[PDB]
């Protein structure tokens, strides 16, 4: 009896970054392992850049996927969390050292030795844009019954990235006024989380066309175009926090600091592109802070999903077949999707 | 009503030529404390303010945010201070008293602070503590601990509070923490001494190789590194819970300070802003690191800081001078030729 787990995934074989199918094996499920039939895989800006090795974290062959939703088809004998049939998800990590202070305190995303699903080096692994995953139960998330997997799968990226810093800073309280720069996947979900927390959300966007969806769909309290200097001046000193989802350096730090109240925080989550110019005087005079954040701990992933489910929050998602992946990447780059693609792996990814 | 006849030192205009300035203080109201000034600290801030370096200076200008003296009179409703008590006044003599910051004891972040030296941070016209007498609302008067000398201690009102406040806010005032300190002057040296007394570890990064001995032997630093020693700094990557930057803003690379931090580390900027920092986002994001600024402290923090310094016998290295040396002292302050602060003996030399 051949036990091996045959898999196929999409990514790049070479540094050229040309998208291709990649055949490989998953390990046989150990006693604590969960074998997952992948139903949906999110794709985002991060994946699009990783395939071209924008940041030097990519090892080839490279199968992307840090946004994975599926169903349990097999469990190891000592698995307690999940049974066959259960809907589950996997985020950016499939392992950590488990003995460092970060791991002990539930911040596995800041383990010095993370085991990334897509194998990014910042074990040799293949990501969730594949037919099947085998993952230790610790790193598998329970999927809430009331969330659809197709529209929800992007929460694993869009959701956790914004939820984690807001919780860390204690901004997830009623009454807080939070500004959000850039209304894409992260931006839109941030607005929806802020409203559900009982806060007030202001959107600053480069796209005037997004006013309607910001106000009418996401429930933002205000929408401001980034070039509207007089309106931005008027919002000086009004925000408990600012969430910057724009590429690092594309929004002036001086603007973001000026919008903050005393003790306010700028939360940088966007991909670094260029240096910020940082004036010290606003930080010092206002005891303001700038903080960065990447993904979230395992607990935060689960809490985020449970929260989204409670308030019926999803990410605006376009569901596509695997054969459209090349075009999807182009649309991601051109900011021509509202706001994320989800790949229907379960129905469209096939062998040979 | 005006009453108390007063003399202070400062400048009449932007030339910054030091002179005596004659004025009157108000009669103590019911909540006021009249203070005979015994010592006044002077520092970089004062030296620059007299020349209006930053445009905050209103003339005539009598500096002094580091004032220690004794109570000679109190208003009828003051109970906390009695005649004869040793006291101090810091940078503020008033605030709006009704904003969230004021209510939560962070008067230094009131939108409408009343500065001792009258610097426009609006704000009421005032003359600072480099004067023979002060009249101050009891709320803004500090109790001076008996076991600290006023002459060597008065600089704590500036050097001490500025570094103590952010470390407390960030929870860095705990045993085991490793804190880096850029610039070993008044703030730097006192920071080291606080860090050690908190039970932490202090590394000093300085531009002056000659300060190695005093850093280790006098202040109790665990390590000393020259700022141009790239290889040593590389080796300290990822070791520090916090970095205190006392250098002028923009003089220390932000990339260096971020690189020195551990996961969840904080950069604390307290130095006078001079030029923009270049901020790379990647270290912040990857390490969940933070950059914060801080200015002076709340009234409670001033008092806690003094009480703490007293408990551990912490003072600032101070050169005590007469008022007639003030012109030369300003020059030495600018040339970084004092270890590390001047205190003026007002009580005995200002007539
Ligand atoms: N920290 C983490 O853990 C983490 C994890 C995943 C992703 N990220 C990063 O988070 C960022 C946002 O993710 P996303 O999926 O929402 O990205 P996205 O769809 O590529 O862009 C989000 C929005 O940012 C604004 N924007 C994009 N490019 C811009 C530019 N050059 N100048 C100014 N504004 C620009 C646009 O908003 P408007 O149309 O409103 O102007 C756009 O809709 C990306 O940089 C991504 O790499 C970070
Ligand atoms: N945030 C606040 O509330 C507040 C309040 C008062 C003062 N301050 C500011 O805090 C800073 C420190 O005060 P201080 O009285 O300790 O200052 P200082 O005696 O003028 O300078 C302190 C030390 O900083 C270093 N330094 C000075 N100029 C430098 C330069 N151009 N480049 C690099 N390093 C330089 C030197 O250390 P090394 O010899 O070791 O290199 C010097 O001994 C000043 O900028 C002061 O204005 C802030
Ligand atoms: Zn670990
Ligand atoms: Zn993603
Ligand atoms: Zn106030
Ligand atoms: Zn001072």
């Amino acid at each position: 009896l051949d036990l091996s787990v045959k898999a196929v995934g999409w990514g790049a074989a070479d540094a050229s970054g040309v998208l291709q199918p990649i055949k490989f094996y998953r390990r046989v499920p150990g006693e604590r392992d969960v074998k997952i039939r992948v139903l949906y895989s999110g794709v985002c800006n991060f994946d699009m850049e990783m395939v071209r090795n924008k940041w030097g974290f990519t090892r080839y062959p490279y199968v992307f996927g840090h946004e994975t939703a599926g169903e349990v088809v097999e469990v190891g004998s000592k698995v307690e969390k999940f049974k066959v049939g259960d809907k589950v998800a996997v985020g950016c990590m499939v392992g950590s050292c488990g003995q460092c202070y970060n791991c002990q305190s539930g911040m596995e995303n800041y383990c010095p030795e993370p085991n990334m699903a897509d194998g990014s080096v910042y074990e040799r692994s293949y990501g969730g844009c594949s037919n099947v995953m085998v993952v230790d139960e610790k790193f598998v998330l329970r999927w809430p019954e009331n969330l659809p997997q197709d529209k929800g799968v992007a929460l694993l990226c869009a959701g956790v990235v914004v939820y984690s810093p807001m919780k860390h800073l204690g901004l997830d309280k009623p009454g807080k006024h939070i500004g959000v720069f850039g209304l894409g996947g992260l931006g839109s979900v941030a607005v929806k989380f802020i409203k559900a927390f009982g806060g007030k959300a202001t959107v600053i966007s480069t796209s005037r066309r997004k006013e309607k969806e910001a106000i009418e769909e996401h429930g933002a309290d205000a929408f401001v175009v980034n070039t509207d200097s007089e309106q931005l001046k008027a919002l000086a000193g009004t925000m408990d926090g600012v969430v910057d989802t724009t590429p690092g350096g594309r929004t002036p730090m001086s603007l973001m600091l000026n919008l903050l109240k005393f003790d306010g925080a700028v939360m940088l989550v966007g991909a670094p592109e260029s240096l910020f110019e940082l004036p010290a005087a606003p930080l010092i005079m206002g005891r303001k802070k700038i903080i960065g954040s990447s993904t979230g701990g395992l607990k935060e992933y689960q809490e985020m999903l449970d929260f989204a489910a409670k308030h019926n929050i999803v990410c605006d998602t376009e569901v596509i077949g695997i054969d459209y992946l090349s075009t999807a990447m182009e649309r991601i780059k051109n900011l021509d999707v509202k706001y994320r693609f989800a790949i229907d792996i379960g129905n469209t990814l096939k062998f040979e």
